[PDB]
């Protein structure tokens, strides 16, 4: 597991990369080797407000249906099209190809409580070591 430096992380491994007005939304390279191969994505639309901690998406694999939950609050402005055609991106390229909502987010502090990198390589030690 890659996990880049810029980003910051939740617990249920969804990654937030913040570029001023805007802030992109995946999965983390964790998420999608412990999903397996992603065959479907739900996606909100745009417009629709997603909020810190709620589930604003699932990603389908051939094992399991997980619930993508939004890292910060805030407007779906675009949403990965690209998805609709090859899911699997999210396995190929979890920070790049595979982002999933970019929104306008709400409430900026809420960037300061995720995870930062190493905060996150931690856990996600502790949680491989936890089996
Ligand atoms: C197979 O049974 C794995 C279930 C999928 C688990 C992964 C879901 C990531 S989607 C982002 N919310 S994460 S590993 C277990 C929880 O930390």
């Amino acid at each position: 597991s890659n996990v880049l430096d810029g980003l910051k992380y939740a617990p249920s491994h969804e990654w937030v990369k913040h570029e001023g007005s805007v802030a992109t939304i995946g999965i983390t390279d964790h998420a999608q080797d412990h999903l397996g191969e992603v065959v479907f994505v739900e996606l909100p639309e745009p417009g629709v407000s997603v909020t810190k901690g709620k589930g604003f998406g699932a990603v389908e694999s051939v094992k399991a249906t997980s619930d993508v939950n939004s890292p910060i609050s805030g407007e779906v402005i675009e949403v990965n099209t690209g998805l609709t055609g090859k899911p699997g991106l999210i396995n190929s390229s979890p920070y790049e190809d595979g982002w999933m909502i970019k929104i306008k987010p709400t409430s900026p502090d809420e960037l300061e409580s995720l995870l930062g990198a190493k905060e996150y390589t931690k856990f996600c030690e502790e949680e491989d070591a936890a089996h």
